[PDB]
C-alpha cells in the first residue's frame, strides 16, 4: 500500500543514508538498497521497495542500506 518511508533502525541495521552505514564493517562502499539484489522498483522522491518480508513493511530510501544487502552480482 502506501508504506510509510523507514525509519534509521527499522530493522537490520538499516540506514537511510547508506553512508551513515560506514561504521558498519558490511558497509561495503557504494552499496546503496537502489543497487541491492533485494531491490524492488523505485515508489516515490528517492525512495523504493526492498523485497523481503521483514523489510516491505516500509518504504526504503533508495539511498539507504541495511545489514541483509546482498550485492546484485
Ligand atoms: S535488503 Fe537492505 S539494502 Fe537491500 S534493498 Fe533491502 S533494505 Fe536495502
Amino acid at each position: 500500500a502506501s508504506e510509510p518511508r523507514a525509519e534509521d533502525g527499522h530493522a537490520h541495521d538499516y540506514v537511510n543514508e547508506a553512508a551513515d552505514a560506514s561504521g558498519h564493517p558490511r558497509y561495503q562502499e557504494g552499496q546503496l538498497c537502489e543497487n541491492c539484489a533485494f531491490w524492488g522498483e523505485a515508489v516515490q522522491d528517492g525512495w523504493g521497495r526492498c523485497t523481503h518480508p521483514d523489510f516491505d513493511e516500509v518504504l526504503v530510501k533508495a539511498e539507504g542500506w541495511c545489514s541483509v544487502y546482498a550485492p546484485a552480482s
